[PDB]
């Protein structure tokens, strides 16, 4: 690394502490007394304290007037030598978040008149916008300094089409960077671009959804859905192909939107639709990947719009995308990653305001509680404002219907509840729910927004691991297995688990209520059901994995809380066995469409358990004390589990249900609680025809589930 030539350094560590460091054989030439002088500027610099280190003497010098930002600073040492007053780490301090804290909006207004840019950076010297555009002269402006640490210029003509930069100077080292508020950037996302109101017009209004145990969620990529050769989709892999209607597989059967219709499910959850690193837009062929390396917040990713050279295209295609399946009945769901960013060195929030937005630990370094290089510090002011700025905007203006929260445990409770206040006002029901992991980051724990603490974070949810792990076996040990694939130690947190995870005998709640419980099996993280079966059960053949399968999705689906289903899940999806495919190819992160015509008998079972929580409120109760009024168990043993819905009077249009899961193959015989008649729905062969009758006794045949239930 060049650098600036520099006598000895001095740094700024708080509000009115300068830090001297000179280099160890200098000691006795660059000695005190310090001053820090400016224009019109000349004090005396108390010491504190001395000691040395390993290559520098260093002085904790204090000051009788807090340093004012926006200013050059010179520290003289007694020898006459000086240096310039560089950044230290006052800028993670209270008094300083305090003092900077800026309330109004940041970015690009645009005005066909002219422009307003601004930018907050409170630690620098100066700072300018640079304007660009293909063949078209190119200037930069420097732009003046406001209150609160802001940087703003006016620029008069209309900017439309133009691209821009923001030039920071901090520690007397300019840097460029793109705007962070950027709501449209250039190929690849080298810079921002300025764009007039494109006048989007949403035509499918959609009313305030009733519940979230009401919801069934349907996990999907954008390249995985269509990309395969008989997805019967013309745009393959990009935001319009489930914009396209009534789309069939070469044999005949549905796929696309129609398909995502027919199974019955409410919202669609789709992984990063920000702007990430990882494949190359000019050539998306070439590479593949989930989308977990945050770029630009606020704008699209380019590889999945049809062209994404014209920065406005990527943003009306996933409008329009959005809009289309308002009109057919269905909501969106946004994965979001405000945990981390890619390449924190290089990222818009370092180059702006270096060490601000990032966490450290007790050495001053970058804390990596995420696993992948930095935490972003919700914690601080400006960095929540962000946070909320970004979910008001994509509900806003792309007209949302819920937020899936990555690493939900690294952010902090009170930047959750502030942003879910702005949230739920701006979009009354929408959803909101995350992985509330505990992970390693420097926040006390109570201030986690971690699973341990979801009775202070009501109206969040979060994935229900327990009941995971208890259904298909811990995730971790390749060969363990759960209830579903036989194993009798887990039958009673599956117990837990229908019942909503909300308290069982002597097992402790996961949750406070149900409307808080995420239940699942599969995601795209890990092995798939089927992937991970084929380990723990080496010895069992095809048509018996399929039935554990199909069992597993009965016992989710006909649990209290809230379902959800990872695409291609239905039909038995398999990833050859690769437990992390992040970065896989096609071929193994295709959604099969082949597959799912293979099985489409299957698929149908998955449609007909679904169909049945629709038009039975009794598996969506509304809180933990009415299922304690209407859920009891009846017979919980190794690999045989039966409870009953009972008491459905102004409830369900049925008087009493039962529901028997049974994990082995042999036969066996089960006593019904009395010797009314009742009517067959559903055993291991998948529903029935028209139920018949049967009493006292039913027989359950090999793994599956059976229903029973009592008209009034
Ligand atoms: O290239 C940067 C980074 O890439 C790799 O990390 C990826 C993981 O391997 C991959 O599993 C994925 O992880 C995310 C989960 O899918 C998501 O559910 C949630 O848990 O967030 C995770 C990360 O935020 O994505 C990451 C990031 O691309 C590689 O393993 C790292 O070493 C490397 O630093
Ligand atoms: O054309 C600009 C923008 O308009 C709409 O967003 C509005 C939103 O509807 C209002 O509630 C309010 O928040 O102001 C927003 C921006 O002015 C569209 O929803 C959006 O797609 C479009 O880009
Ligand atoms: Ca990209």
């Amino acid at each position: 690394m060049v650098s600036i030539r520099r006598s000895f350094e001095a740094y700024v560590d708080d509000m009115n502490i300068i830090t001297v460091l000179i280099p160890a054989e200098q000691k006795e030439i660059m000695t005190p007394p310090f001053r820090l002088e400016t224009e019109i500027t000349d004090f005396p610099l108390a010491v504190r304290e001395e000691y040395s280190l390993e290559a520098k003497y260093k002085y904790v010098c204090v000051s009788d007037h807090p340093v004012t930002f926006g200013k050059i600073h010179c520290v003289r040492a007694s020898s006459g030598h000086k240096t310039d007053l560089q950044i230290g780490a006052v800028i993670r301090t209270a008094a300083f978040d305090d003092e900077f804290y800026y309330d109004g909006e940041l970015g690009a207004v645009y005005t066909a008149d002219h422009t307003v840019f601004k930018v907050w950076a409170p630690a620098a010297t100066s700072a300018a916008v640079k304007l660009s555009h293909p063949n078209k002269s190119g200037r930069t402006f420097q732009m003046t300094r406001l209150e609160k640490g802001v940087y703003a210029v006016t620029v008069t003509g209309d900017l439309h089409g133009y691209e821009y930069l923001f030039c920071i100077c901090n520690n007397s080292e300019w840097m460029e960077t793109v705007d962070q508020y950027a709501k449209a950037v250039t190929v690849n996302g080298e810079k921002g671009v300025v764009l007039r109101p494109d006048q989007m017009k949403w035509t499918a209004p959609l009313k305030p959804f009733s519940h979230p145990v009401d919801a069934v969620i349907y996990e999907t990529h954008l390249r995985d859905f269509s990309i395969h050769e008989n997805s019967g989709m013309i745009n393959k892999g990009k935001y319009l192909a489930l914009t396209e209607t009534d789309t069939q597989t070469a044999n005949g059967s549905s796929s696309g939107l129609a398909y995502v219709k027919e199974l019955g499910v409410t919202h669609v959850e789709l992984l990063p639709v920000n702007d990430f690193a990882g494949v190359d837009e000019e050539k998306p062929l070439d590479a593949y990947n989930w989308g977990y390396n945050p770029l630009h917040f606020f704008a699209p990713e380019g590889s999945y719009a049809s062209n994404p050279h014209d920065p406005q295209t990527r943003k009306t295609e996933l409008k329009q995308m959005i809009n289309t399946l308002h009109q057919h009945g269905l909501r969106v769901i946004l994965d979001v990653v405000f945990n981390h960013v890619y390449k924190r060195e290089n990222s818009p929030f370092e180059k702006t305001v270096p060490g601000y937005f990032f966490r450290h630990d007790e050495c001053g370094k970058p804390s990596n509680g995420t696993g992948v290089g930095n935490d972003i510090a919700s914690e601080r002011r400006m960095a929540r404002k962000f946070i909320a700025d970004c979910v008001v905007y994509w509900l806003e203006e792309y007209n949302v219907d819920g937020f899936r929260f990555d690493l939900l445990g690294i952010l902090d409770i009170d930047t959750v509840l502030y942003m879910k206040e702005k949230a739920t006002k701006a979009k009354p029901g929408i959803l909101l729910f995350g992985e509330g992991w505990d992970l390693a980051t420097p926040l006390p724990h109570e201030q986690k927004a971690a699973l341990a603490n979801a009775p202070r974070m009501p109206g969040i949810g979060f994935f229900n691991d327990m009941f995971r792990d208890a259904v298909k076996g811990n995730t971790f040990h390749l060969k363990a297995t759960g209830f579903a694939l036989g194993n009798g130690e887990s039958a009673q947190a599956v117990m837990h688990g229908i019942a909503g995870s909300s308290g069982w005998k002597a097992l402790a709640p996961i949750v406070p209520e149900p409307s808080q419980s995420i239940n699942y099996v599969e995601s795209h993280d890990n092995h798939t059901f089927w992937d991970k079966m084929s380990f723990a059960l080496p010895q069992e053949n095809d048509s018996r994995k399929r039935s554990r399968q199909r069992l597993a999705v009965a016992i989710i689906l006909l649990a209290q809380g809230v379902p959800f289903i990872h695409s291609g899940q239905e039909f038995f999806r398999t990833k050859q066995g690769v437990e992390n495919s992040y970065q896989s190819s096609d071929s193994i992160n295709q959604l099969d469409w082949d597959r799912r015509e293979t099985f489409k008998e299957d698929v149908h079972y998955i449609r007909r358990l679904i169909s049945l929580r629709k038009a039975h409120p009794a598996f969506r109760l509304r809180s933990a004390a009415d299922i304690q009024r209407h859920l009891e168990c009846l017979t919980l043993k190794e690999h045989l589990i039966a409870y009953r819905l009972y008491d459905l009077d102004e409830v369900d249009e049925w008087k009493d249900i039962i529901v028997i899961h049974h994990a082995s193959p042999d036969s066996v015989e089960w006593r019904l609680p009395n010797d009314i008649p009742y009517r067959l729905l559903c055993d291991p062969s998948g529903f029935q025809e028209d139920p018949t009758e049967i009493k006292k006794t039913v027989a359950v045949n090999g793994i599956g589930t059976v229903i029973l239930y009592l008209a009034s």
